[PDB]
């Protein structure tokens, strides 16, 4: 049970939340939330998650927003449990061979706690509570211990209990304490669980679960004997193929580990052999977060047209990355079963799904069966004007646009298709006494969000760039979207981005858009008429009601 804090739902939250309630009580295994930008998709998704009493899992696109929608889930249930299942291929290095310089690449040790931390946090909750909501990118979906011994393997609360706190995974170290480690120097125990931030003194209530999601097995002994059993049936193979290098390789590492193992239970990278810890067959899906959840758990797909597409490849992306390490003697073939879902053994794996997406995909469309959609927003802020404006002098014209605009506190985002375009475009803005930044495609996260975030608080006036389709450009300063070439083809300027590229005007009350094309393509054409249905409703609604639009 939930206890929803936030604000009332107002606009078209009421009307899609029921409907999205009303289709899901009703069976509906496939369902999507049309929301266009600023609608509020996070109190809909919380209000249709309080309604049905069911933890949740949310997936998003990115890190980014993985970690702003947790943040809002905290605000909207501060009672109930929200967890963040972040994944440590987010900020860090995992293992990696690339052939064409024939440099290996170490996963990154010893990493910042909070990490594995949130991961167990997320376990830990879904298998002692029910008023839980996890919130993860798509890639956090991958290969995970088995969730049976995970959960038939706790402490609940003497001296022999200290033989469990390590069949639990937990290490030895009165030196320094980390999660997941014991300090005993003396009568009194200083247990730090895998998923707390504060340590446990014992000396004369709570329950502990392992430190590890891989923790030890059945014939540990029987299990590194298999896994010594594939080892040199690979090295044959190698050494068959004259490639002594390879099975030196092989040999070395994999003896490393099973000694490492044979001597601590874990060693560093120990995922790589999940099948013989989860007794699976080759081939066979993996064990995963989803298999966590409770059998009736609701999942929320958000920016479905993005992440779908995520779920779809994950799996060829992985084995690419993997089989590489094999290829070369770095791994077992059998750490190819250490891997993600295909697409249908994630569908194989979920009961009922809720897409959201201002532009839902393909897939959405064809499965979904019940499209709910909110487009009139709380604060009653309209789509933007959509303008069509000539090739010709789009610069002079653009730049005069850019200049007025900043005169008066606004800003402006422009698209380009090409790099060069966009170099050349930007220092000519620049030299014309306009305060503009490029946001180059090399720019990774956080460092293009601080590009951003000058942005948005005021440092320059205009962003440009080739993919504007990045997190935190809805700013309510900006009141004009510039796209150049907006007739040509190319993902960029297909129907779906040029609608989100529009909304990144709907947050100011001029907001315009300007489309430079000298031809109207059918994806303009049909970007035009959404918006144009879009602000249309919003203007009746607001007269209905009578708001008035005003930027904040
Ligand atoms: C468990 C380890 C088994 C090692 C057996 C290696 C057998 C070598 O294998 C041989 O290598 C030659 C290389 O010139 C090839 O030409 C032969 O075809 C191949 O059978
Ligand atoms: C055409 C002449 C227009 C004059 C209006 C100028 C409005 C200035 O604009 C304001 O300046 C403040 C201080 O820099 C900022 O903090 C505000 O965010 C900004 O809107
Ligand atoms: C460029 C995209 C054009 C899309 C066509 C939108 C048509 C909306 O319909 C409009 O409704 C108005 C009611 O206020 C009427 O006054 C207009 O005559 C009518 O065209």
């Amino acid at each position: 049970t939930f206890r929803y804090r936030g604000p009332s739902p107002k606009g078209d939250q009421p009307k899609a939340i029921a409907g999205l309630v009303e289709a899901l009580r009703d069976g509906e295994r496939f369902v999507t939330l049309l929301g266009a930008t600023g609608t509020g998709k996070t109190v809909t998704m919380a209000k249709v998650i309080e309604a049905l009493g069911r933890p949740a899992l949310v997936l998003a696109p990115n890190k980014i927003l993985a970690a702003q929608l947790a943040a809002e889930f905290r605000e909207l249930f501060p009672e109930n449990a929200v967890e963040y299942f972040i994944s440590y291929y987010d900020y860090y290095q995992p293992e990696a061979y690339v052939p064409g310089k024939d440099l290996y690449i170490e996963k990154d040790a010893s990493i910042n706690p909070e990490i594995e931390r949130l991961r167990h946090s997320t376990t830990r909750s879904l298998l002692t509570r029910r008023d839980v909501i996890v919130v993860a990118s798509v890639s956090a979906i991958y290969g995970l211990g088995d969730p049976r011994e995970y959960r038939a393997r706790n402490l609940v609360v003497r001296e022999v209990l200290l033989e469990r706190l390590l069949e639990l995974g937990y290490q030895r170290n009165d030196i320094d304490l980390s999660p997941g480690r014991f300090r005993a120097k003396g009568e009194v125990l200083e247990i730090f669980p895998a998923y707390e931030t504060e340590p446990i003194r014992v000396e004369l209530g709570f329950v502990l679960f392992p430190a590890t999601h891989y923790l030890s097995p059945e014939g540990l002994e029987e299990i590194l004997k298999e896994i010594e059993k594939e080892l040199w049936e690979r090295v044959r193979y190698f050494e068959e193929r004259g490639e002594v290098l390879y099975a030196q390789r092989l040999k070395e590492r994999t003896l490393y580990d099973l000694e490492m193992l044979r001597v601590m239970g874990t060693c560093p990278g120990v995922e790589n052999y999940a099948r013989y810890f989860t007794g699976k067959a080759p081939g066979e899906p993996p064990y995963t977060l989803l298999d966590y959840f409770p059998e009736d758990f609701l999942v929320f797909l958000d920016e479905s047209h993005v992440t779908v597409p995520q779920l779809q490849g994950m799996y060829r992306g992985d084995y690419a990355r993997k089989k590489t390490l094999v290829d070369y003697g770095f791994r077992l073939p059998s750490a190819l079963d250490n891997r993600p879902l295909r697409f249908e053994e994630f569908l194989e794996r979920v009961s009922q799904v809720v897409f959201v997406s201002a532009t839902p995909g393909p897939f959405e469309l064809a499965h979904s069966g019940r499209v709910v959609e909110q487009i009139i927003r709380p604060t009653g802020l309209l789509d933007p004007l959509v303008r069509v404006k000539p090739t010709e002098n789009q610069i002079l014209d653009l730049m005069e646009g850019i200049r007025e605009r900043a005169a008066r506190g606004e800003r402006t985002l422009v698209t380009v298709l090409t790099v060069r375009m966009a170099e050349e475009l930007t220092s000519f803005l620049v030299e014309h006494g306009i305060r503009a930044r490029y946001l180059h495609h090399e720019l990774d996260a956080f460092k293009r969000q601080a590009l951003i975030r000058d942005l948005r608080l005021g440092h320059y006036d205009c962003l440009v760039g080739i993919n504007l389709l990045r997190e935190g450009l809805d700013i309510p300063e900006v009141s004009l979207v510039a796209i150049l070439d907006a007739d040509k083809e190319g993902f960029l300027r297909s129907e779906r981005s040029l609608i989100q590229t529009i909304g990144r005007a709907a947050r100011n009350a001029r907001g315009e858009v300007w489309l430079y094309a000298d031809r109207v393509s059918e994806a303009m054409q049909r970007a035009i008429e959404e918006t144009n249905r879009r602000r249309a409703l919003q203007e009746a609604y607001n007269l209905e009601h009578g708001i008035t639009p005003e930027t904040v």
